[PDB]
């Protein structure tokens, strides 16, 4: 019966933009990415085959060459059922990151909402692009939500602002006690979430950065927070600390493309050159919009090197969350971050 691509994901791939009607996959890749080795998956129908229609002299058993002409190559889709052989195009696509975010826009899901920009610019720049991750996949496992709505990660409407970005502390239930992940953070951040990962490390799912070729200087833009009632650690309530969103940014050196941080180093790692984090002690509750303007400032007295930056070798997260310290499992449920608005201003 069924036959059709539902996603298509890779080492390079930023966002795939599948079209169901004309068949056309676009997957936006890193400005750095080798567009004669790609590597792609596809997540298709129970039962189906996917098998690419012709083989060109640069594919390999690993990876398909897209570096001709239209930076194109047809996939067909048997159903299982052999009845229908649906053909797509996918196509490459060169793009950056962008340095403005609005959260206006949510890709197709079934379960929870999952942000993304496009900003496809001119026929002589690049397109701006980016699928914002959340800890969202890891909350469905704990069966807590029964809706898009109940998750740590949601749209808003604002009213007269428009759209923007709730992130909420959720409780996990018994589910998530026993994991000893008594509370899921709202967050929002660049890079990637590693599902298989979102039980027995959850701070290593959280994979931050994409390359970024320009040197950060503010992030930029306005938010509302309220702490929880109930602060709690590991599952136990807890008095004498109050709730505190964090809102930060960070620029470290990647060797390779594989290189990532995590939940675990992300302000610790030796790779780390700059950062941008908001202060506790400014933080405030408010049901009015507050701006926010952080410096990214170096660290450990490190410097970003043209040439390296030119080549790819910087990467950049931005990082939203809730509830500071509730990686660790610490912070109130019902702390609630609201963003409206994200910018980056980058120096030159």
């Amino acid at each position: 019966s069924e036959a059709a691509i539902d996603a298509c994901t890779g080492d390079d791939v930023q966002l795939a933009n599948i079209n169901a009607d004309s068949k056309l996959i676009n997957v936006y890749v890193n400005k750095g990415a080798d567009l004669s080795k790609q590597k792609l998956e596809f997540v298709i129908p129970e039962g189906a085959t996917i098998k690419i229609n012709d083989q060109v002299a640069g594919d390999t058993e690993a990876t398909y060459d897209f570096s001709e002409e239209t930076h194109s190559r047809k996939f067909t889709v048997t159903s299982e059922d052999g009845q229908w052989k649906p053909v797509y195009t996918v196509k490459v696509v060169l793009a950056e990151l962008p340095t403005s975010f609005n959260f206006e826009e949510l890709l197709p899901s079934n379960d929870y909402d999952i942000f993304y920009e496009f900003q496809p610019g001119t026929s002589q720049e690049i397109s701006k692009v980016l699928q914002w991750s959340s800890g969202n996949p890891g909350f469905k496992l704990t069966g807590m939500a029964n809706s898009k709505t109940d998750y740590p990660t949601v749209q808003v409407a604002n009213g007269f602002r428009g759209k923007g970005v709730k992130l909420e502390t959720r409780d996990t239930g018994s589910f998530g006690a026993m994991v000893k992940m008594y509370i899921a953070a709202g967050n929002l951040f660049i890079g990637t979430f590693e599902v298989g990962n979102a039980l027995t490390d959850p701070r290593k799912a959280t994979n931050f950065g994409f390359q970024f070729y320009k040197r950060p200087k503010t992030l930029k833009g306005h938010y509302k927070f309220k702490a929880g009632d109930v602060y709690s650690v590991e599952g136990k309530p807890q008095e004498g600390v109050r709730d505190k969103c964090d809102i930060y940014a960070v620029m470290y050196e990647a060797e390779n493309n594989s290189v990532m941080l995590n939940g675990d180093d992300v302000f610790t790692s030796d790779k780390l050159v700059s950062l941008a984090r908001i202060k506790p002690e400014d933080v405030v509750e408010s049901d009015q919009w507050t701006d926010f303007e952080i410096p990214f400032e170096p660290v450990k007295g490190r410097v970003i090197d043209d040439t390296k930056l030119k080549n790819g070798k910087y990467k950049l997260g931005i990082v939203l969350s809730s509830s500071v310290d509730g990686a660790y499992f610490k912070g109130a449920v019902g702390s609630t971050l609201y963003v409206d608005e994200v910018e980056l201003i980058c120096e030159d």
